């Protein structure tokens, strides 16, 4: 693929501070949903304001677990049937705490931003759409954890 290598590239830009960009994507979350917010309960409470998620251990390591899942999925750019039994379940999960499966279209435009952002003019249209495509499989993937 061509594509494969977008991403591939894209991605070490990223990989190399994955916290500080894992960051700008939940910050643009929060700014597009912010009834995502309470669905991160650690020691049952939930974040009042999107600035308290950023100072939460617990939640900055889920934003290292999602740039850890992002990061498997480029690894397998070229064949996502691999993640598929392991997507389904962190679907099954997600749908779990609370999840709904079209909130997973906001965090899809906050990897997007968030990579438009990092990348800037890098950020070209081939390497946008090949990371919707990216994405989107992902999302086919944990949907099936909605068992649908
Ligand atoms: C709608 C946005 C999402 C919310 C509200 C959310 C919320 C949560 C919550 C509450 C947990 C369990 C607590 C935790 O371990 O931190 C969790 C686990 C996790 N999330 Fe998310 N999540 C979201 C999106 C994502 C995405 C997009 C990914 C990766 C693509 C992801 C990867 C993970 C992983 C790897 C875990 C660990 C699951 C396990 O095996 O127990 N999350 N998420």
């Amino acid at each position: 693929r061509p594509e494969s290598e977008l991403i591939r590239q894209s991605w070490r830009v990223v990989s190399r501070s994955p916290l500080e960009h894992g960051t700008v994507l939940f910050a643009r979350l929060f700014a597009l949903e912010p009834s995502l917010l309470p669905l991160f309960q650690y020691n049952g409470r939930q974040f009042s304001s999107p600035e308290d998620s950023l100072s939460s251990p617990e939640f900055l390591d889920h934003i290292r677990k999602v740039m850890l899942v992002i990061d498997a999925a480029v690894t397998n750019v070229e064949d996502l049937s691999s993640l598929e039994e392991y997507l389904t379940s962190l679907g099954r999960k997600h749908r779990a705490v609370g999840v709904r499966l079209s909130s997973f279209s906001t965090v899809g435009e906050s990897l997007l931003y968030m990579l438009e952002k990092s990348l800037g003019p890098d950020f070209t249209p081939a390497t946008r759409t090949a990371w919707s495509r990216l994405y989107g499989a992902v999302v086919q993937a944990m949907s099936r954890g909605w068992d649908g």
